[PDB]
């Protein structure tokens, strides 16, 4: 059923992209989301993958994200974006966690969500409110890199099944998967095998760091769907 | 049940209609003039192949070029599989009407009662006649994944009737699910006129080749064609 | 008094045959040439795992890639368990002859005296050799449940001999019973040439890996393998 795409060609430069809500500076639908602020998510022609327009996120400790509501009753979600980042993800000393993409239950907070990006310097996933992280600690501060300053196609597949799954592809290669309790470091989201329940109300993209890293991220050619996407 | 048939085209004599198949060529069932001296045709070729030295080559367009085989009676499902090499892409194409490489029909005599898999409106997808419904819906037209031109692709179409409340179609290309039907709202124009059991009566013939309703001429080669009432995979 | 062994493959060196296992690779018992440079092999791998960092990877096909462990003498019953990740499915598939992931054999030297669990004629099931009986019966071929490809599945096979009038096999995947033998008529040809005690002599070795008699090459990973004369858990 469900499909949405956005190449950002329809939006006006310097504005919040048409059709999207925001999570900017810790506020849902921050009235003050513009490029004159220090944190923002706006259409740019500064750079793009398709056409002349992409979205530009400037954020850090404070999140800069666009948000879209998802229809009720989804059994799976695929999120796909072309992504260009001022810093790399993965194989990174002294990272706590940082994320570019995810799904959340309630628009008003960042406290109940699945966050895809890196955890402990490996590509991976943080679930809140449990604050579990995957993969487990044997793998931290290593593994594959999403390089800075090049366009990457990122696909996250989330399937909700006896154990809910997540798979994250970059440039076609599978860099991260969750398929059992033991893929979480701290036991598996406090014992919940159906850990994506309640999570599929919103999809979000942009940048949020809990490692105090300020970043510019551009994204383009976003898709979400309840059927497989690929690059 | 247990139905399975395979053809690698290795046994057939070059430049002839593959042995064992009927045709639908130039709008005629078992056209008697199916060779390379016509404008549309379906013949064994040794110039390109996936398996061995031989494939079937289809040249057609607005006029269909197709090989056809009857099915057993009483099938609850059909799987069709082919290695496919196309002179033009399917999918993500401006201003397409619809074009198909593969499908099933009720009556060999015409092309007016069938399920056609290929693209509709420039998205990989499915056309049912005579309702003329198409899927997916308009919000996805002229976009989505491609079956690229000028490369070998494994194509699998799965059509499930049986005891399903809603009949299903799934099309895999090179392992990846590119197109699915599982509810009335997968159709653009309602839902094959309200028929949840939309594959009923359709499983009499299976056909392969090329037929465009966008007036696009094409060369398709196919090889390692398979048909079955149990799953096929690449 | 009982018997329990498990292997999570965490102790073993990557690219080596797992520590403490024998092999049956390329139709040779304890093939000295078992590494990732050969076309067929069974080795510890770190690119994929269920538990920890390590699992065992089999690459094989027509030629078997298996790890083998002796079982103690005197057993009345055997449970095998593996976490299994396959590059192709088992069950519900057109045109299969038979393929197996798991089993027990009477002697290490050969593949000719054994119980083979996997699929038979495209249903999940069991082949006994040398009788070549297969279960379930023909009624059920090319259908039924699947072990899907490209996911981790817990496979438990229970084989009960002992004082049963008719020896039994039960195969669970992810908790669901997918295959059962408890009478002569569960076999297509009436039960291993009239032998009600068809596991007799079979419990000398357990093996795990891949072997196809349908000419399908595959990559399998397995992990958390257990054997026991008592029930096993997922
Ligand atoms: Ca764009
Ligand atoms: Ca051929
Ligand atoms: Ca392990």
């Amino acid at each position: 059923g469900f499909f949405v795409s956005d190449d950002f060609e329809s939006s006006s430069v310097s504005q919040q992209p048409a059709g999207w809500d925001n999570f900017v500076g810790w506020q849902s639908n921050n009235p003050n989301n513009n490029s004159g602020q220090a944190v923002y998510a706006v259409v740019d022609n500064s750079r793009a993958y398709s056409g002349s327009q992409s979205v530009h996120f400037k954020g850090g400790a404070a999140p800069a994200q666009i948000v879209k509501a998802l229809p009720q009753g989804l059994d799976r979600v695929y999120l796909k974006a072309m992504v260009y980042m001022s810093k790399k993800l993965g194989n990174e000393a002294n990272d706590n966690h940082e994320h570019i993409m995810g799904v959340r239950a309630n628009a008003s907070g960042a406290d109940n969500e699945i966050r895809f990006g890196q955890i402990k310097g490996h590509i991976g996933t943080n679930e809140v409110p449990s604050d579990d992280i995957a993969p487990p600690q044997s793998q931290w501060y290593s593994g594959p890199e999403i390089t800075a300053n090049d366009w990457h196609c990122v696909v996250v597949e989330m399937l909700a099944l006896a154990y809910h799954q997540l798979n994250a592809y970059v440039d076609g290669e599978l860099l991260h998967s969750i398929d059992a309790a033991n893929d979480w470091n701290n036991g598996g989201v406090n014992g919940n095998a159906h850990w994506l329940d309640g999570k599929f109300n919103y999809a979000f993209f942009g940048w949020h760091s809990f490692s105090n890293n300020d970043a510019d991220v551009w994204m383009d050619d976003i898709e979400m769907s309840d059927a497989p996407l690929t690059c």
